[PDB]
């Protein structure tokens, strides 16, 4: 889960870098923020939950 | 789908590689990542996933 959380944050960040700032959905930006915080608390299992929501907004 | 997993996996391997000392990045990783990116550009997303598996296997 630790590697999947880090890989998923990298994957979401890469998608966001290609989008126009106004074209980044608010739901995507919030979900990624939650994932990065959950990673910071070592809750890698929850990080994956937040990452699922982020990808829904792609 | 495979298209999304291919892009996500390339992004994930690139971020892992950026954390390593350059001398610790094996030639086997570099070749596999190059193949994954070429296959992605050709729409061969299933083959890209295979090359990404080789790349991640070669990481320290």
């Amino acid at each position: 889960d630790k590697a999947a959380c880090a890989d998923g944050i990298a994957a979401v960040k890469a998608r966001v870098e290609k989008l126009a700032p106004e074209a980044v959905p608010q739901k995507l930006k919030r979900a990624l923020k939650i994932a990065e915080r959950e990673q910071g608390e070592g809750e890698f299992d929850e990080c994956l939950e937040a990452l699922d929501d982020a990808k829904r907004a792609l």
